[PDB]
DNA sequence: AATCTATCACCGCAAGGGATAAATATCTAACACCGTGCGTGTTGACTATTTTACCTCTGGCGGTGATAATGGTTGCATGTACTAAGGAGGTTGT
């Protein structure tokens, strides 16, 4: 299961047609976001740069 | 505990979205002034703060009435189911 997740899961985008956009019709609505930089003493070890 | 090929995919690395911070412009608030009026001060006359004195409230409680009145109240403990004990007394027995 430490495998069997990172696209496994994203079949998600495969369940969306019913409710994001049905048509044709995309609005102006933002994505409204997270940052907290570099290089902090919290960022995630993926901040050093890594291999699959 | 090292090796990797061969998974399912994260990176490989192009694009672009929001963000925030700069500059501007607006807002308000903090203040310093002024003016008001109140609680700044002593003095003085008031009248009723307190005390004691006096004259005379409220409520402390002790005292007990007499034409005569002279057989009383009191209602439901409980109705069941048990059975252990004591109580009775005549008698046929110990």
């Amino acid at each position: 299961p430490e495998e069997a997740i990172r696209r496994a899961a994203t079949i998600l985008a495969e369940q969306l047609e019913a409710f994001v956009d049905l048509r044709d019709v995309r609005q102006p609505e933002v994505k409204e976001e997270k940052p907290e930089f570099d290089p902090i003493l919290l960022l995630p070890v993926d901040d050093l740069e890594l291999t699959v």
